[PDB]
């Protein structure tokens, strides 16, 4: 059972390039070892990234958009600790 | 009720930047309408896009990759064929 | 010894942007080190097309549509290389 | 200037940048549109990462301290344009 990525994303606020952007900089070091990344329009300024579940990334809470480096730590942190990403 | 959408495409084949564009293709033309386009990397040369189950596009099948009219429509016709899509 | 420049002008109104983001991308993949760069072009009505240093490879009349990758590179290929 | 700007995103290619590089041209194509006559992606070697408009750096990743973000990158734009 490989962890599932779900990317929540106000469509109105233009923000699926952003959205798409990071589910291929996911794909692109983690395709082994994720079973999906799903894209899930959303409403009203919500911009979530979880991994089964669990917030790793949340606007308001995170004081914005993740970067791609900080991005793949947090998912590595949870999925494959022990990997060095460089 | 709003179809999960799933594009399935092969890692190594180098198919994720089409898989990334045809999801931003969907997305942004059935934004609201759309519950969810998920990816999902595959292995031996797969590249299948179903909704909810229904498979609407496979490489074998259809003869390659979908451009993005025909990836709508095919969309389209499985949620509201009486849909326009002006376009 | 000076490397090719692609441009990809595409109709802006028409929505045009990803498919051409997604082609730019998909050729400097292919041939990173072989082009020096790939420009989009926001450009007016109904317009898609693809030229290498100025030699058409793709226009959306006279081609019938839009590339699939696979054509796009042979296409590239064959002129570049 | 009275020429459209004429945008450049250098990249490193061996650095898998390009798909940040990508995303840009697209963030700064869907917002500006036509008000840009060019975003060119340059495949770039040695962790090279430069953005221009018309020539003049706006964004370089050992001074800027990395990547930016889609809010301050459309702004430094523009500020110039």
């Amino acid at each position: 059972t490989k962890p599932r990525i779900a990317i929540r994303y106000c469509t109105q606020c233009n923000w699926l390039l952003r959205a798409g952007w990071m589910a291929q900089e996911i794909l692109q070091t983690f395709a082994s070892d994720i079973g999906e990344v799903s894209l899930i329009p959303s409403t009203g300024g919500l911009f979530e990234i979880t991994v089964d579940g669990t917030i790793i990334w949340e606007r308001k809470r995170d004081g914005g958009f993740p970067g791609p480096k900080e991005l793949k730590q947090r998912i590595r942190d949870l999925i494959d600790p022990e990997r060095d990403l460089g």
